[PDB]
């Protein structure tokens, strides 16, 4: 077992991708990245929305002053080259990350170009499918006013690393965080839905959240099913009374949230509907959303 | 051209000094850092406050949950070894660097154990030693609610990063920064210092800064001279009306500040004498201080 990883046009082992210890990325938090899913059905692999990713990679990358030299094309069909490459047939998880491969003290990082690297790694379930014990935790997201937390930007993720920590130690699946102004926002890895009087809500991007690519489908799907959906802020009581709640992500799937500190939640119907359409999306059997899945053989 | 790296235990060349792409501390901003000098009296190499770095790192480590296999002695050892490895008779900036040297994309960091890289490189002045211009950028300070600020761990970078950025893009030589209060806390890479009616005045640890081991070094010395010193808040309008302002740090060293957002100040007398005084110390002249130096040879 040695799998390969493409790193800047090249594919190389996965031992030989590796970055020196005074990259500004790895001393101070300054790079980008992406979660990318490809998901056997039996015939083919289907990585999902990986044009979406790769544009949002860029986006990131623009949001935080990066210079990536690959347009969103080169870095999907990368993705593509990469799976084959290794010949796998079956359930992946996709990083791609872009970061400076130069050592450099100085934080001042105009000028430099970012390395990209891509690593396919096989991946089953993140959350148990049955749903999950949440906490909301005692740290808040941070905030736009500080870092931009709408990139999926590598240095903000010590905000979910605390955050997922705490609640896995307290014995939870995973944390939920409020933002600054008290609102639900998101999970430690997650965007996050409820179901209240039978209306799907959503906090909206302005509270500061990651514009998650399977947020975007569930509207998507919601908008399908004729599921009425606001994108509105959310506060801890809605939640805790809320009819459903779920999680959201690349990783998470859809996952239902059946206990939040202590308040049991139903498993509720309409989460199970959009779990179920999902999965019918994400294995190639929806005929309207193939546009969405890229094959890789 | 090309110097040995401490990792682990072991010297290696810069090249053989790297982490995979995978790690979660390139990933998610999860790893602490130091700043350290030496410098070159024309008759030994000292390294300044060795130990006391050391222990912050193992502090730094302690707040963000990394663990740090090895102890503040055997840290400050390795920094010895490696610059006597390379034979430096000249100004140093080191470098310890600790990380998750393990692939991994699961946010759950809890049970791995720390790597720790130190590198030595030659640097003179980080800022112009006559003063620099300072602007007041619009990115806030990283708040202690979301990320824990006084710990010098990577993530919370990328906000002294869009801070530089911005002040340099804009023609200034350094930024600073307010806190969510709104009070002024620090430049992206240094402690702020300002003198209004003949008192020293420098934020207090709680406004959220680092607890930057220069800041300290300059309190005794305001101690020894006979300055009367606050640590109290700062806002704005003091900093534009001080007498005189300087910025202080391991890089910086002691560096005034004779512009901020057009507003100009004095190259003053308390930082003349803060400065001088500093050299002296480090330059082993002053033997109140000797403890604080490390020789090397
Ligand atoms: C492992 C870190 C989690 C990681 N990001 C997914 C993620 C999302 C949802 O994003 P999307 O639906 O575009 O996947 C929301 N919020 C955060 C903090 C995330 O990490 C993931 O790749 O699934
Ligand atoms: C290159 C990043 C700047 C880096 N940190 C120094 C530093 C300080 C002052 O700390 P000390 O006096 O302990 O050095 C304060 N504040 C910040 C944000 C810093 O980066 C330095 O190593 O000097």
């Amino acid at each position: 077992g040695s799998m390969k990883v493409w790193l800047d046009g090249r594919l190389v082992d996965e031992e030989e991708a590796k970055v020196t210890v005074l990259s500004p990325s790895l001393n101070y938090g300054f790079g980008v990245f992406e979660g990318i899913r490809a998901y056997w059905n039996g015939e083919n692999l289907y990585v999902f929305r990986l044009r979406d990713h790769m544009e949002r990679l860029l986006r990131s990358a623009k949001i935080i002053g990066l210079d990536v030299p690959y347009t969103a094309e080169e870095l999907s069909k990368a993705v593509v080259e990469t799976v084959r490459a290794n010949g796998f047939k079956e359930d992946l998880y996709i990083r791609p990350v872009a970061y400076i491969s130069k050592p450099q003290i100085s934080l001042d990082v105009r000028g430099l170009q970012a390395s990209v690297a891509i690593a396919a790694i096989p991946f089953g379930k993140y959350l148990k499918v049955e749903g999950v014990r949440a906490a909301v935790v005692s740290w808040r997201r941070v905030h736009t006013s500080m870092m931009p937390v709408m990139a999926k930007a590598t240095g903000i993720y010590l905000n979910s690393i605390m955050a997922a920590v705490e609640a896995r130690a307290r014995g939870y699946d995973e944390a939920i965080m409020l933002n600054a102004e008290g609102k639900v926002v998101e999970g430690s890895g997650e965007n996050i839905f409820i179901v209240r009087r039978g209306v799907l809500m959503t906090p909206p991007l302005e509270d500061g959240i990651l514009e998650g690519i399977t947020r975007e489908t569930v509207i998507s799907i919601a908008g399908d099913l004729g599921i009425p959906l606001l994108e509105k802020s959310i506060t801890r009581e809605e939640l805790y009374a809320a009819d459903e709640a779920f999680f959201v992500g690349t990783a998470a799937e859809i996952t239902p949230i059946i206990e939040i500190d202590g308040r049991v939640l139903q498993r509720g119907p309409i989460t199970q509907k959009i779990a179920e359409t999902y999965r019918r999306i994400v294995l190639g059997k929806e005929e309207k959303y193939l546009p969405w899945l890229t094959p890789v053989y």
